[PDB]
RNA sequence: CUGUACUAUA
């Protein structure tokens, strides 16, 4: 037949129109409220498509627990189709309703119903301003349900709008961390090799790892390059931890006796399998030499602690010949560092660790081993009877005195 | 006389 062209016909005056409220905090508009600020049972999602009023019903806590709970799961339904239409018309939009306490909330819903299509122009959208996004305390949410949800080449396509950013800001922000892990929890490293080379700096390193969120972001970023254990009949992964894990052991000693770098450096030495080369170096390159003094720190016992726990016996041995013959004792005093740490507030679980490790130590198949455990054990012994009087007054001591009872000490 | 962090939106 004849050809018929329809237009669509023009209503610049919605906006205007929804703008009208009850409350001022509420953004729902009057016609759709009961007057108390829920939405009122007449309303349908026909009549939301029909007076253009998606924005005001998403950026409002009801009307978007409405949207919520009506919007058809199926990806053939016309109105699911419409809505969705209508979120992405217009990219800014989109981006004040990611950015929205609620209307992010309803993006993530769409997320949840998504298709390979849909999924394209929500990542074309959010690849604009990912990086505010990230900042954003509610956009952030719906770049993680993102980074999970989108297909594998989508979620890279994304992450990469990340290179070349100002990745110390976003790592150590209280928003951004989250994602960045998720990043490394979820996708192909290939997906984000960026950050293992923005890490190789020994700056952003400290920057990062000295922080509240950014040493979690390095410490996932660890246990991701290393978990790859076996099943590699190549590398890679190694030559990225090895990127990475030379400037941990570069700075582990600052790294070591900081409020929060700590729980990395524990990470490193307990981890063992892959990353145990690693640890071995924060050993004799920080913690010898150093023991006393870090035995004494409120952050860096915890990791003589661990070190005592995890080292292997060459290492072992080295640590205990320190505590007991490799210092000077006091001028004054004549105390050694074994004395210092039996009745010091930190160090007594330096001491507590070392008699555990000496006591499972016997247990081992070599002899040789087993004599020179149970003589470091003797020697602690010892000093902890001569102290005695003093040490059960304390609950420490009590700790102590108990933990060396009823021994044989082959 | 007992000693450290993050685990964030209605």
């Amino acid at each position: 037949a004849v050809r018929l062209i329809d237009l669509e016909n023009n209503a610049s005056f919605s906006k205007s129109l929804n703008s009208t409220t009850r409350s001022h905090k509420c953004t729902l508009p009057i016609w759709a409220g009961d007057g108390e600020g829920n939405v009122s049972d007449s309303v349908t999602l026909q009549d939301v498509l029909a007076n253009d009023a998606l924005v005001e019903f998403a950026t409002d806590k009801n009307g978007c627990r409405f949207l919520q709970e009506h919007y058809p799961t199926e990806n053939d339904n016309d109105v699911h189709q419409k809505l969705f239409r209508k979120l992405v018309e217009d990219r800014a939009i989109f981006l004040s309703l990611c950015s929205n306490m609620f209307g992010n909330f309803f993006v993530q819903r769409v997320l949840e119903c998504s298709n390979t299509e849909e999924q394209e122009i929500l990542t074309e959208h959010l690849a604009t301003d990912l990086y505010n996004l990230c900042l954003d305390k509610s956009a952030c949410r719906v770049i993680q349900l993102a980074i999970q949800k989108l297909d594998v080449h989508l979620a890279t396509r994304l992450s990469l709008e990340l290179r070349d950013t100002h990745l110390v800001r976003l790592s150590i922000d209280q928003n951004g961390n989250h994602v960045i892990q998720k990043i490394v929890k979820t996708l192909p490293v290939s997906s984000w090799t960026f950050l293992v080379d923005f890490f190789a700096d020994d700056d952003n390193l400290i920057h990062v790892c000295q922080d509240k969120y950014g040493c979690r972001v390095i410490q996932s970023t660890v246990e991701t390059l290393s978990t790859d254990q076996y099943a590699q009949c190549y590398q890679h992964r190694v030559i990225l931890l090895r990127s990475l894990m030379a400037g941990v052991t570069r700075n582990c000693t600052q790294l070591a006796s900081n409020e929060f770098a700590n729980y990395v450096v524990q990470h490193v030495i307990k981890c063992g399998d892959a990353l145990a080369v690693y640890r071995d170096i924060i050993i004799e390159q920080c913690l010898l030499q150093n023991l006393l003094s870090m035995s004494q720190e409120k952050y860096a016992s915890h990791v003589v602690e661990v070190a005592f726990e995890c080292a292997p016996y060459r290492l072992v041995a080295e640590m205990m010949n320190e505590i007991f013959e490799g210092y000077i004792p006091h001028p004054d005093t004549n105390r050694d560092a074994l004395d210092i740490l039996l009745f010091h507030q930190y160090g007594n679980y330096v001491v507590q660790q070392m008699i555990q490790t000496c006591v499972l130590g016997q247990n081992a198949r070599d002899q040789k081993q087993s004599e020179m455990y149970g003589m470091w054990l003797e020697k602690i012994h010892g000093r902890v009877m001569r102290n005695a009087h003093r040490l059960e007054r304390f609950s420490s001591g009590k700790k102590i005195i108990e933990a060396l009872q009823s021994m044989s000490l082959y």
